[PDB]
DNA sequence: CCGAACAAGCATCAGC
DNA sequence: GCTGATGCTT
DNA sequence: TTCGG
């Protein structure tokens, strides 16, 4: 981490104008930014020599400089005197409260963690479990717990149907050695863009783990998306493994190829890689690649048997999952 | 100077 | 009930 | 907040 310091102040303000002021175009802007810089192969000396990296501009570019001179930003430091600064930005942790939950909850004097607890009635289900869990889903996961909770995962669809086809994606899959969650992807040859003819494919392999106690709450759960937690089992009289957040995401199968480049991320690669297929005249999202005509309107789906077919229609030399962490 | 800035599933609410 | 817009998240 | 045209 060579400008960890100037990538932590950008991380910082992104969050502050994501949570705070609300207003997403700035809040790209520095988390750009921030990967760009992430990925600079020098320690930036100057805000002009990180200008010269596209998602720096003049302001960030000044930022920098007040950072490199005094080690600090002024901006920051007053935010975080700010009360309602720090308390939104703080109920924003928990998972299923946003910017405006939290604001909304600032409003009625709700405000810290206890002020959560003795409120549990004024959440929805998704921030109940979120305020449940609030200190384990901020631990990281240690890849080698990533190993365990992948096998009984894929061991335990396996039972419910040899055909189906669980893939771990998100940072796990780009070869991280922690992650902050696990990602799921499943496919089912019953269930392709043409025709679903098995119901509940997403729901059996749910109940499955759920039944194994692997699967331990619920965020949210539709026919192909389920958001929740899980935890590993531990040894007799060892303490327990902390709980996680787990996504499963059951994609068409004759999709799987777009599926896993958009679950396999990251999210800021993702949208470099589609912002650049609409300059090429494609859309990509995780199910299909399709040109867009002279209108703006989608034409039919091309064909893809691969991840790298993708990245050639839009002609990107093709990169590694490990290389896409943006 | 001005428009675009990735794409979408699920929970929840308002309005009919 | 349904549709559509918003919040939140991936 | 930054970029491209
Ligand atoms: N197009 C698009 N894709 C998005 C977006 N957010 C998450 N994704 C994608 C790609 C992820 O890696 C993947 C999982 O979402 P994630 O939040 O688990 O990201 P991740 O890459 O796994 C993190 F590094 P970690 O989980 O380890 O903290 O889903 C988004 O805003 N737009
Ligand atoms: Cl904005
Ligand atoms: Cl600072
Ligand atoms: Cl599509
Ligand atoms: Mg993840
Ligand atoms: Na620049
Ligand atoms: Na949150
Ligand atoms: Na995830």
């Amino acid at each position: 981490t060579l400008n960890g310091g100037i990538t932590d102040m950008l991380t910082e303000l992104a969050n502050f104008e994501k949570n705070v002021s609300q207003a997403i175009h700035k809040y790209n802007a520095y988390r750009k930014a921030a990967s760009v810089i992430a990925k600079y192969p020098h320690k930036i000396k100057s805000g002009a020599e990180a200008k010269k990296l596209p998602g720096v501009g003049t302001k960030i570019a000044e930022k920098i400089d007040e950072f490199l001179a005094t080690g600090k930003l002024r901006k920051l430091e007053k935010i975080r005197q700010d009360d309602t600064s720090s308390s939104i930005n703080f109920l924003t942790r928990v998972s299923g409260i946003g910017p405006s939950a939290a604001r909304k909850f600032v409003d009625e004097g709700i405000k810290t963690l206890e002020d959560l607890r003795k409120n549990e009635d004024k959440l929805n289900h998704h921030q109940r479990i979120g305020l449940k869990y609030f200190g384990d889903f901020e631990k990281r996961i240690p890849r080698e717990e990533m190993l365990q909770m992948q096998d009984i995962v894929l061991n335990e669809v396996k039972k419910v149907d040899s055909e189906y086809i669980a893939t771990v994606c998100g940072s796990f899959r780009r070869g991280a050695e922690s992650s902050g969650d696990m990602d799921v992807l499943l496919t089912h040859p019953s269930f392709t863009s043409e025709s679903t003819k098995q119901p509940k494919l997403l729901h059996q392999v749910v109940e499955q783990l759920q039944k194994v106690h692997f699967i331990t709450d619920t965020l949210s759960k539709g026919e192909t998306k389920f958001m929740g937690v899980c935890q590993l089992p531990s040894k007799n009289d060892e303490k327990e493994y902390p709980h996680r957040r787990i996504d499963i995401r059951l994609i068409p199968k004759d999709q799987y190829y777009c599926g896993v480049l958009y679950f396999t991320g990251s999210d800021i690669f993702n949208k470099n890689m589609r912002a650049h297929a609409l300059e090429m005249g494609f859309t990509i999202n995780e199910y299909t690649i399709r040109p867009l005509g002279v209108t703006g309107v989608a034409g039919e789906p091309l064909p893809v048997d691969s991840e790298k077919d993708i990245f050639d229609y839009i002609q990107w030399k093709y990169r590694e999952p490990k290389d896409r962490s943006e």
